[PDB]
């Protein structure tokens, strides 16, 4: 089973799922960086403008709904949501699974007014599930229907398909060469060992090794403030409140950046990490790489998001607790 995804500004990738009977449609980000499922709730006060602007799940319209009510709070690096647990039938790419999810009743304007999607579908391990709720992929696996215990991601560059997630396998149509795997530091987190980071010809970062969170729910490639300050100075990038910029005319001249993962160099070009929306030396261009201090136990860790996935098709192998990368096509 595959799910078609929409690409919004190269920063948000989402597809649709149905919840309840009849199905209530929602735009959701399939996020390997979290493990819970949630959508905005009809019980969300309209004082929360973000709830006025998104699709709200209304339990009172679903005959397959099952009440639970346990409260939960989901904390992401760029924001937080709070609400309660509910159960209903979810439809994902033709697959139907009974699933427990969060009905969000508190959704902050910043940053959710800026979200094109309504909710999130965690693709992480149950070990990271808030409220110890069974992750949706686990529940789909218990149906013994998928050919393989894996799922893959394809994030296209913006255009005008935006992206594609395959449940149970990979789509040869979107990658060339063969995969190259790296085992997880440990099951429970889509995180792997990173042997080094280099800017141009000089592994001036992550010597001695570091951690890499392969996050489909993250827009950019992130590192610790420390690491990024170093990387950026090398790029001659000026730091702003939320991002780093360069004079647009300097974008094309920026050096390559490579990530040493499992004995293989994954290199990004300036075209791969700068939003070149001009060549003017009188305009600033943002970089698709940010400083993001991720706390323990997961962090400090680097995070490989959409910026990286765009270039490398990614397969998340549950059965072998490994991640595979291949040249996206
Ligand atoms: C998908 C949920 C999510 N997962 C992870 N692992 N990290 C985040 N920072 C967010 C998170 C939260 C709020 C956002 C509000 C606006 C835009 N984004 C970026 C969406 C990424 O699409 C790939 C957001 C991302």
């Amino acid at each position: 089973s595959s799910v078609i995804l929409t690409n919004y500004m190269d920063t948000q990738y989402y597809g649709e799922i149905g919840i309840g009977t009849p199905p209530q449609t929602f735009k959701v980000v399939f996020d390997t960086g979290s493990s819970n499922v949630w959508v905005p709730s009809s019980k969300c006060s309209r004082l929360y403008t973000a709830c006025v602007y998104h699709k709200l799940f209304d339990a009172s319209d679903s005959s397959s709904y099952k009440h639970n009510g346990t409260e939960l709070t989901l904390r992401y690096s760029t924001g937080t949501v709070s609400g309660f647990l509910s159960q209903d039938i979810i439809t994902v790419g033709g697959i139907t699974v009974t699933q427990m999810f969060g009905e969000v009743t508190e959704m902050p304007a910043l940053p959710f007014m800026l979200a094109e999607f309504d909710g999130v579908v965690g693709m992480g391990f149950i070990e990271q599930a808030i409220g110890r709720v069974t992750p949706i992929f686990d529940n789909i696996i218990s149906q013994g229907v998928l050919k393989e215990d894996v799922f893959s991601f394809y994030y296209n560059r913006d255009s005008e398909l935006g992206g594609q997630i395959v449940l149970g396998g990979s789509d040869p149509q979107h990658y060339e060469g063969n995969f190259h795997y790296i085992n997880l530091i440990k099951t429970g987190v889509w995180q792997i060992q990173m042997k080094g980071v280099s800017v141009g010809s000089s592994t001036l970062l992550c010597e001695d090794g570091c951690l890499a969170l392969v996050d489909t729910g993250a827009s950019y490639i992130s590192g610790s403030t420390s690491s990024i300050e170093k990387l950026m100075e090398a790029l001659g990038a000026k730091k702003r409140l939320f991002d780093y910029v360069v004079k647009c005319n300097e974008g094309p001249t920026l050096p390559d950046i490579s990530f040493h993962l499992g004995g293989k160099e994954y290199t990004l070009t300036s075209a791969d990490y700068v939003f070149q929306e001009s060549y003017s030396s009188k305009k600033l261009c943002t970089l698709a790489i940010h400083a993001m201090d991720i706390p323990p136990p997961t962090g400090p860790t680097w995070a490989l998001g959409a910026t990286f996935i765009r270039k490398f098709y990614t397969e998340f192998d549950r059965r072998n607790n490994r991640i595979g990368f291949a040249l996206a096509r």
